[PDB]
């Protein structure tokens, strides 16, 4: 493929300042499987000598469906951390369901389930309704702002907080950590420690389940979490179901400023088929790993026993093969078979429909309170190689 030599398709300066679209359109048309090669302390803590970018929507779903041979425990999923980490805070993410295989990761998976029954979802819906109606109003009074602050970064924190049933006077210190729980090399960021806010977060939840959905997570049914497990759980959806709805309502509100017509068939119908095109779009995480358990081949390349393997989703949810005209936000996709959630299999998106119903109440509460917003200035990215961030955004709310 035509691609400078060394290039990274995890590496954190390319993401700092773009997403490398090119790049993997070029990789799809000329090498949908390939070999990128990352030299000694440059593996973003990995020094098995780099991993195989998978770029194509099957191959990733082909990888996802067979977590028998595809293992998430192995090296865990994130294919990116700063250079010099140590490899015991690599293996310490085992502790969460992401980073677990069958059988431990089935049987929490099945208790962690109570929590994201459709009836708990839909039970927050009328509580985030009037809290994304609010935001709304609150940013439209402001004038102009940060939007990533004023409108996508409350309403995914209260969407946990409220599924949690955490008390209002805990949500303040609940919210600080999970702001500081995901893992960057931002240098906005650099004095953030995401192990004391894990430690103290891990022990807030223990003291929430000891005084004890948490209950019904920690009622035996004789299974149930401990309570050490119930705050590996809570730790887990910091990182899952925080950063990644803020960043698809940052992108989402980027995308409807770039296609004008596409925000105003938005406010006439709001239709159904947006929020899966905004998380298309946004593709929040834009790449999670595997290792082989053993040889495997796929779509004609021979992947081999311990080798790492980079789903990417921000080039499958392009993939020309699938989508018509993926270059182009059509609020009304259909169909839209997107890997933003992931490849359907053991670890799909437990929160992807608490995710669609935070998406929807937001932007309903902009097209209703804010229909004429404009940008101000040009987002500022985040510096990471597999989330795909958006730190600050200024726009005018009133236009
Ligand atoms: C647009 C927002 C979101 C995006 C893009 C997203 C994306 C993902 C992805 C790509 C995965 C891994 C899937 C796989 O490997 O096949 C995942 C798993 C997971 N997500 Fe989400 N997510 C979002 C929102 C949420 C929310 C709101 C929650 C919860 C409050 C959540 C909870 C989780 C959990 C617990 C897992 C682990 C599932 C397992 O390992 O069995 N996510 N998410």
């Amino acid at each position: 493929p035509n691609l400078p030599p060394g290039f990274d398709f995890t590496d954190p300066a390319i993401y700092a300042e773009r997403l490398p679209v090119a790049e993997f359109a070029e990789l799809r048309s000329a090498a949908p499987i390939w070999w990128n090669g990352q030299d000694p302390g440059k593996g973003g803590g990995f020094h098995d000598g780099g991993f195989w970018a998978i770029t194509k929507l099957n191959d990733v779903k082909e990888i996802s469906r067979h977590s028998d041979v595809f293992s998430s425990y192995e090296n865990g999923v994130i294919p990116r951390f700063k250079n010099d980490i140590a490899r015991e805070d690599i293996e310490v993410q085992r502790f969460v369901m992401l980073n677990m295989d069958a059988p431990h990761h089935t049987r929490l998976r099945k208790i962690i389930s109570r929590g994201f029954t459709p009836r708990a979802v839909g039970r927050l819906h009328d509580e985030l309704q009037e809290r994304a109606q609010k935001i709304a109003a609150e940013a439209a009074a402001a004038g102009s702002g940060d939007f990533v602050e004023q409108v996508s970064c409350e309403l995914p924190l209260q969407a946990i907080a409220g599924l949690l049933g955490v008390p209002q006077e805990d949500r303040g210190k609940l919210f600080h950590w999970s702001n500081e729980m995901t893992g960057n090399e931002d240098p906005e960021y650099a004095h953030i420690d995401p192990k004391a806010s894990s430690a103290e977060l891990i022990g807030y939840a223990m003291k929430m389940a000891e005084e004890k959905i948490v209950t019904q997570l920690i009622q035996a049914d004789g299974e149930k979490l401990s309570d050490d497990e119930f705050g590996f759980f809570v730790v887990m959806l910091a990182v899952a179901g925080n950063e990644t709805t803020r960043n698809s309502i940052t992108q989402g509100m980027m995308a409807f400023a770039e296609h004008p017509d596409q925000w105003e068939l938005y406010k006439k119908v709001r239709p159904e088929t947006a929020a899966d095109e905004i998380v298309r779009w946004a593709t929040p995480v834009t790449a999670f790993q595997r290792t082989a358990l053993r040889d495997y081949e796929l779509s004609g390349v021979q992947i081999k026993k311990g080798q790492r393997v980079v789903m990417f989703y921000r080039s499958a949810n392009f993939d020309e093969e699938v989508f018509q005209d993926p270059f182009t936000f059509n609020i009304l996709r259909n169909p839209n078979p997107h890997v933003g959630f992931g490849g359907t299999g053991a670890h799909y998106c437990i929160g992807a429909n608490l995710a669609r119903m935070t998406i929807n109440l937001i932007f309903n509460a902009v097209a209703d309170h804010m229909p004429d917003l404009k940008p101000i200035s040009a987002p500022e990215r985040l510096r990471s190689g597999w989330l795909n961030g958006i730190k600050h955004w200024q726009v005018d709310y009133t236009g």
